[PDB]
């Protein structure tokens, strides 16, 4: 609730009532707490690329007067030796084990982004990283986007939708889109997880094969056919994922081009917004002109990943011993 | 004085009042340390980048600003710049999102985005600084773009009338051989800079290195190297790829007879020597040359923290 | 002493009990002087890896109010042309001639790291690239690792053993480990320094021909029996060096296992602690269940790099012009 030790998954945030409320109290004065986080040191790890988490975390940090390190691994660090156990007379000069410890010791809260490896996944849903960084840090961590989640991004969605809803519940539709590399689901999962905490109409669909962990589909709408998916729909969700079942996990099962979220599929829909986290490839996932559509509040969206981290890193200060 | 952006030495306006405020800077560098005060400050790299990386973040920092400093296709995704291409490959985002985007998280923004040397209308007509400036939604200013480089030659302005020892010096802007294709922006833009004071300038380069027009003015092009350095009392050297007809983009030559060495320096009038940097020792100019007294080479680098400064400030006192 | 102009080596810190006075000050007040490098800039360069030193630093400088910029050549700059009087026609587009004052012109103080090139020993023993920082940079510059010494990290271990001892002259053993790659001797230098420095019992252990430089030796025991080294010790100190001697400078002479600091010499201690300055590679220089012992304050000692970096940067403050 009010007492954040971490920030992963939707729980964390507590009641979504007031954490909208503090969302848009933040939007109308963005630096009404720039005293709170004073002489207190946030730390941002990467492991993966990223634009918008690693721009706008900055700002938010900066929004509540913190100071802010950004570190990205295997650029300017030593690279990480994950597996314990082993001799490491090769390519790691150091051990995640003690990594973590020592990355915690400069800092008050950390922030990780560390995609799914895709080589198990045990290990990526079982989030083994991310809850590493949890148990040997000696901070709170939020994510930045783990294996299976993106709370700061998902949260940001949420904050848009309400921004933009014409309807006090209206039709969400997550829908996947043909991508050329294998994406982790962390998103999807993510939305998801988020959407099925609301009372909005929540309808998620996929291609056959793309079925989502059942943990995070909950018991949201599963649709085979895109087309009837975006009947009449609000809020159009788009985003790409690699298979998660049987043996297909991470994997490309399809490039269907006909899930393309583009004009065509949009028409259907109740004059719907468009929406994607970002990066997103266009004329794959989306249409040129569907996203230069003014229905699209793509940019919004992303500016709202400022409101959802400062939020976050606010509630987080605040419960700092 | 209302600074919308800062591309073109236009930008800047009087000369006489922009000098007063550089110098008022480097008299009194935290003077004004109170007015960027919760104002954020991106700076953007599409290349390389020492002076402007370390010059520009200080600055900001003598105006009390936040600065964040983005490598793009370091931490971040490669972006597509051609709009209508299917998105299947090298590119996971497109400049079109990534530019507004970028915007929303701070107040001003600085951008190096080197020519390409692909096309010369896509250099020349500044496309890819344009869609910073119009789509970003905040005040853009050059960190280089593909044909200027006002933050350098701001600063080469303030330090030629920091040394000079006359009113109007005469200043000869010299080729030197290069390895490697370089762009014009800096000759571009010193030359722009240059023809807006009332100094006696002159361009000296080999035949077939003439650059544009627009930016050449009405400056004295002088082929002779040697006549051109006669009793100059700076010597700006800078290396640039050719630009007209068949040649934008490439080395016509590598004459390291154009190496600015010390006969030539010895036919000047004791003139004091220039370059932006990075320089190529032995190439541009000789280590003694470099090395003489006559040498501002870091008094200039250093100066490149006041222009910064100044233009920094300007882009602050305009802020909604 | 209190004319801090560099540091370098052990002796710009002055008097070690003093040293000692403002490193626990500090530890128990960790923004006490936060005003003190209010519109101080602090220029980090890089020239090799680093996590803790990365990190650690920019803490360091924010705890003085300082204002920090972190630069890693060859990343985001042009690559340094080394050699004076050469015909830049090449790999390189700038000289470390112009780099250095240039760097120098937007800071008030520089921390620099540049590990030995191997190449050289007389390069790397005069501390060539460090010295043309102190002479042609024009500010106070501190060592971020240099090519024979690490006084930052030394000092953090002075700081950790007074921490830690458990009578007031330990016996302390800097011990040889078998590594994969030619490292620096560096730390063990610097260990060897700073050990000399104190009245505690110092002894040094390492294969026959890794014997390193006299005047960092010092007068302190030289044991080429590991076991023997370790009876009775009350700390060890463990890390790998490449050779210097003769011809073998910086190879490596052995990966010789026996080495490899496990329970096997631990036992013939007096139960000491276990300290390493990181990265380390495990079950190379020391055991998993070693360095996850509780006897291993590994992490303890890297925390204390925060507090050796603050006293310096702070020393440094109080001194600039
Ligand atoms: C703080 C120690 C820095 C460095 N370490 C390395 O270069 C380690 C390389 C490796 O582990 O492969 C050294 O030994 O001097
Ligand atoms: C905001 C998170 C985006 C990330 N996507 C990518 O890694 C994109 C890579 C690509 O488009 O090639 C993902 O799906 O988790
Ligand atoms: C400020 C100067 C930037 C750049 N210089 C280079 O890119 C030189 C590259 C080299 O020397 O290899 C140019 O000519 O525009």
């Amino acid at each position: 609730g009010s007492h954040m030790k971490k920030f992963t998954c939707v729980q964390d945030i507590g009641d979504l009532k007031s954490a909208l409320a503090e969302s848009f109290e933040i939007k109308k004065d963005r630096f009404k707490y720039v005293e709170l986080g004073r002489n207190k040191t946030l730390l941002m790890i990467f492991f993966n690329s990223s634009l918008r988490t690693r721009l706008s975390t900055q700002k938010a940090a900066l929004n509540l007067g913190m100071n802010v390190i950004v570190l990205d691994i295997n650029q300017g660090a030593w690279k990480l030796e994950t597996e314990r156990g082993v001799i490491m007379d090769g390519d790691k000069p150091e051990h995640l084990l003690e990594a973590i410890p020592v990355m915690g010791c400069y800092c008050d809260i950390i922030g990780v982004r560390s995609f799914a490896r895709f080589e198990n996944r045990e290990y990526d849903y079982n989030e083994v990283i991310i809850n590493q960084f949890i148990q040997h840090s000696g901070r709170p961590v939020f994510s930045m986007e783990a294996a299976t989640r993106h709370p700061l991004q998902s949260f940001a969605d949420l904050i848009t939708i309400e921004e933009y809803k014409k309807t006090a519940r209206p039709k969400v539709v997550m829908t996947w889109a043909p991508h050329p590399r294998p994406l982790p689901q962390a998103v999807p999962n993510s939305f998801a997880e988020w959407m099925n905490a609301t009372d909005y109409e929540f309808v998620i669909t996929h291609p056959e094969g793309y079925e989502l962990d059942p943990k995070f589909v909950g018991n949201a709408r599963v649709e085979y056919d895109q087309m009837k998916a975006f009947e009449g729909a609000d809020f159009i969700y788009a985003k790409n994922w690699a298979a998660y079942l049987g043996d297909n996990y991470g994997q490309i099962l399809s490039t269907d081009r006909n899930w393309t979220v583009g004009d065509r599929q949009m028409a259907v829909t109740n004059n719907a917004y468009f929406m994607h986290c970002l990066p997103v490839r266009r004329n794959m996932i989306v249409t040129d002109d569907v996203i230069e559509s003014p229905q699209s509040i793509v940019i919004p969206e992303a500016a709202n990943r400022e409101i959802s981290a400062t939020v976050v890193l606010k509630r987080l200060l605040e419960n700092l011993p």
